[PDB]
Order: C-alpha cells, then structure tokens, then sequence
C-alpha cells in the first residue's frame, strides 16, 4: 500500500533496504545509475539516474508517477573521496556534500507535498558513525561534515513536519559490508583498529541494517522523529 | 520461543511492552506489587514484588523458574519524588537512584548469564527525555540524574555482553499519557510549556511506545546495541 522511493537502491545498503520495504508489501522505485537488473531481481520500479547531476525534483516526480504515489523516501546513494582536508580539492569537497547533504535536502523537499497530501510520510535519511566520530585511522572530513549535517537536517524537518503526518530520522548504519566500504575491509592498518572497537567483533551485513530501516518506514515510528537511530554493533559505546 | 520478564509490567509504558511482546509469541512474566489482575488480562505470569526492596536476584530467579528460561528483560517500573535538590532528602535521592538506576544494574546482572546461556538476549532499559535534557518546568533532579546514568550502564553493558550474544539498548520516551505522569498533564503550567515543545503536538499512548519497544527486544537489533533510542514525537529535536 505504501510507496517508497530509496536512492543507491540496486547495491549495499540500500538494496537491503528495497529488499526490507518490498518484503512488508510496499510499493518500490529504486534509483541508481543502471537500476534495471537489481529492480527485475527486487521486484521494484527501476529509475535511472545520476543522482550526482540529475534535479532531485525531476526523481521525485518519476516516482510518483511510476508508483502513484509516494509516502516514503529513503536517501542511501553513496560516494565518497577518501582524501585528508589539506589534500582534498573544493571539486571534491562540493561533490560529497552535495550528493550527501544538498540532494538529501532537495529530494525530501520534492516529496514532503506528497506525503502530506496522503497524511502520513516517512523519510529517512542515512547517516554513519561519522555522524558522531571522524572516521578515526580513515581519512574522510568531507563525508563526516555531511553525514553529521544531516542530524541537523532531519532534526530541522522533522519539527517542521511532524503535524503533515512525516516522520523524518537518520539511520546510522555502522561498518557494514559492502562493495563501497571494500577500500577499509581490504586495508589491515583501517579494518584491525576498527573492529577491535566494534563489541559485536564483526561487521554487519546490509540485511541487519535494513531491519532497522524498515522499522523507521512504518507504523512503528509512529511517535519517532527527528532522531538518529545507530546500527553499529556497540561501535559508538565501546 | 523467546522469554521475558518486564518490571512494572501492570499498568503504564511496562504494561504495553507486556502486551506487544505477548502479540509476537513470546512467554511474558510481568513484575510489579500486584500484577494479578493485568497478568490474567494480557496473558503473563504474574510475578509479585516490591521492586524497591525485595531482592532483585530473586525475582530473576522466579522469572526463570515461570517461563522456562529468560531471554529478555525490561526494566519499567517507575517511581519519582518531584521535588527540587535544595529540597530533596539524601533518603528520596536514593529511594530514585535505586529503583531506576541499581535496580537496573542488578537485574540485568542477574539475568546477563541466562541469556548467555541461550546465545540470545536482549536487554531493554527505559530512559526519558531528562537523559538528555533537566525536565524543564518539572523539578526532577534525582530521575534526570538516574535517567541520563542509564545511559552510561547501557553502553558499559553493552560494550560487555555483545560477544555473547546479548544487545542492551536504552529506550527514551517522551511524554506519555500514564497514572504515572497525571501530575504533569493536570498542571497547566507544566503540560502547556511542554506540549508546546513537542512538534507532533500530542502526547504518546503507551502502545506507541511499546511498538519500538518490541522492535529493540527481537531480531531487529541483531547489530543494535549500545543506543538510546528516544520516541519523543520530536520533542527534543525541537
């Protein structure tokens, strides 16, 4: 019943969250560069895309049109450019923050109107431990600004929101593997340090974050917005 | 399959969590001085006690012993004395500190080896809103205090227990509708200021509450642990 959109939604993250969404009978549109193969597997809409230059605005509408509908926005496209500030270009810093950050903004600007008119609305944004850390032994200041911006952003349109019937949260997955984080698995000096942190002693799958995603989509966040929601295996709390 | 035992499970934010895990199969006891009458009505074992003197070894062992086994505990009671520090006795500041904070500590102390036994465990205590804020308008030093300590328990516990298969997680609700908090919704001066803080404009029914509850004692929080999570309807993103 349910319509969802959920960007980077053929591969890591969010593909488990697709998976987790159509798995509870929503209707899903997945966006990503070449959607088609993942979507004919998930069983959603495939909405190409490249988030990266492509209007936020312009996906919102395709999903609407391609879903009838749209109560659900989930915002898990990924990127990053692993260098040290003092490295690290303006070029390069404006392509984290906007993907990140800007299309985060705009997107669940676009699909705030619709959720409203249905009277109930779920965003969720995508955070990371580097929402509360830098990152530790990995070089990343630019995706640590924007995934710590983002506790601001959905704290600032979850108050807005909250009586439209939206409910806006960040899930903050913590090391999880996938195709995007191999660069850190693959590096003894990033993933040693980072594990002996990690209680649980091991990485999650994309599957265990999604549970929790799921659960920030439906009825059960009924009365949650504006938090940040860690799925780090007790990262954070060692 | 899954054994719990929820303190201060006869009325109010306990009672609801009773009845939410009763709905996903598990065997439920529920603590409190007289649970009789709402263990028959939901459908637990009724497990009689005075939380704030009886030992609380001793009624994990009962739990034990009425379901077979324990997998999951809750720690719901409540209790309060809303008086300001200058005039709060050293024996009302413990009488707050023990029930909600060494009460916490013991039970889940006594319950850590069972759930170890079982490779499964969850264990839910409840924080608030004063575990991160003072209260506002409502003087409450000894619960914030208590409060915002369980948060430190909560990752001290969990950092601890993870390897053995055990997630320790502090729910935060906000401001519900229970016997417990009538004192702030009949005062104007209290309710008014508050609610006026709260984006979603309403205060929570206990069975919201209960719906994130359940989701923080199951699989769903196979890589959670170690978190506060607040269901505040955005009171503290405000």
């Amino acid at each position: 019943e349910r319509k969802a959109l959920v960007t980077g939604g053929s591969r890591g993250i969010g593909r488990a969250i697709a998976e987790a969404l159509v798995a509870r009978g929503y209707r899903v549109a997945i966006a990503s560069r070449n959607p088609e193969e993942a979507a004919q597997s998930l069983g959603a809409v495939p909405l190409p895309t490249d988030l990266e230059k492509d209007d936020p605005k312009g996906l919102v509408k395709r999903a609407l049109e391609a879903l009838g509908g749209l109560h659900v926005l989930v915002h898990a496209a990924a990127v990053n450019v692993r260098k040290p500030a003092l490295e690290l270009s303006y070029e390069e810093w404006r392509r984290v923050l906007y993907l990140h950050l800007d299309v985060a903004f705009l997107l669940a600007q676009a699909a705030a109107p619709h959720m409203a008119e249905a009277g109930w609305g779920r965003v969720l944004f995508i955070g990371s431990v580097t929402t509360f850390t830098a990152g530790g032994p990995v070089p990343i200041p630019a995706y640590t600004t924007a995934k710590t911006a983002l506790l601001g952003l959905t704290r600032a349109l979850a108050k807005e929101w909250a009586r439209l019937g939206i409910r806006v949260n960040l899930l903050c997955p913590g090391y999880v593997e996938t195709e995007f984080t191999l660069p850190l698995r693959q590096n003894p000096e990033l993933y040693e340090p980072i594990t002996a942190r990690i209680p649980m002693g091991r990485w999650a799958r994309p599957e265990e974050i999604a549970r929790v995603a799921a659960v920030l989509c439906g009825d059960e966040a009924e009365y949650l917005t504006g938090q940040a929601v860690a799925v780090d295996g007790g990262f954070l709390a060692y």
